[PDB]
């Protein structure tokens, strides 16, 4: 296969952290790439399943999506792809640059990732596991989509009766819509998993967090209607999200924390 690389072409420079499947690395390919490279321990995946899953990483081609560069499919097995340097957009949020994000960056992140996702619809396929600790991020805020597939993300007819669907992903885009206003914090604070299902089901929603515009929080609802083919498309995310401070809200004036 193509994807092949052979093995002295990596160098594994930086540890990163923990990966989905196994741990990370920034390194460098070919002497003169900057990569990011993931290691998995021999036990956890065979040859043969790896290359089902890979084949995923290898058909999609997108600039909001985590572009796969090379592989080593042998066990121990390497997985090669383009280094996000500020990591998850999860830590992205919590950590130092949190306080200087205001809304107008908040939302153009919610729009590159509605972006992604919408590249997503349109090859039918489905992430099922759209989180904040699921994107990276890179160089000038760019936020790319990973890791494609935690109840308090999921959407109530995948997680009840197992309906994975773009509509699925659309509710999680909701629920990631609040980690962002939120700078970061657990969905449903103060509520375990077990609670939040039983909520949900009874027409529970997560109110207007703090200084986010009633506007925004009313497209969150849209995400989480209970009908899911009420849920609007990723298509739209997207242009409302690039287009919401002239359409939506053309009066937004900055504040203490957004
Ligand atoms: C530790 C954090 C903050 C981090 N994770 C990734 C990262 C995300 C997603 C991937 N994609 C991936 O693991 N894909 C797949 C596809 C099919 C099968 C398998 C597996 F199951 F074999 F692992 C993995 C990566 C791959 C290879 C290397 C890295 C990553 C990156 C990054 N790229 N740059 C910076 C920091 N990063």
């Amino acid at each position: 296969d193509a994807w092949e690389i052979p093995r002295e072409s990596l160098r594994l420079e930086v540890k990163l952290g923990q990966g989905c499947f196994g741990e990370v690395w920034m390194g460098t390919w070919n002497g003169t790439t900057r990569v990011a490279i993931k290691t998995l321990k021999p036990g956890t995946m065979s040859p043969e399943a790896f290359l089902q899953e890979a084949q995923v990483m290898k058909k999609l081609r997108h600039e909001k999506l985590v572009q796969l560069y090379a592989v080593v499919s042998e066990e121990p097995i390497y997985i090669v792809t383009e280094y996000m340097s500020k990591g998850s957009l999860l830590d992205f949020l919590k950590g130092e640059m949190g306080k200087y994000l205001r809304l107008p960056q908040l939302v153009d992140m919610a729009a590159q990732i509605a972006s992604g996702m919408a590249y997503v619809e349109r090859m039918n396929y489905v992430h099922r596991d759209l989180r904040a600790a699921n994107i990276l991020v890179g160089e000038n805020l760019v936020c790319k989509v990973a890791d494609f597939g935690p109840i308090k993300w999921t959407a109530p007819e995948a997680a009840l009766y197992g309906r994975f669907t773009i509509k699925s992903d659309v509710w999680s885009f909701g629920i990631l819509l609040t980690e962002l206003t939120t700078k970061g914090r657990v969905p449903y604070p103060g509520m375990v998993n077990r609670e939040v299902l039983d909520q949900v089901e009874r027409g529970y929603r997560m109110p207007c967090p703090p200084e986010c515009p009633e506007s925004l929080h009313d497209l969150m609802c849209q995400c989480w209607r209970k009908d899911p083919e009420e849920r609007p498309t990723f298509e739209y995310l997207q242009a409302f999200l690039e287009d919401y401070f002239t359409s939506t809200e053309p009066q937004y004036q900055p504040g203490e924390n957004l």
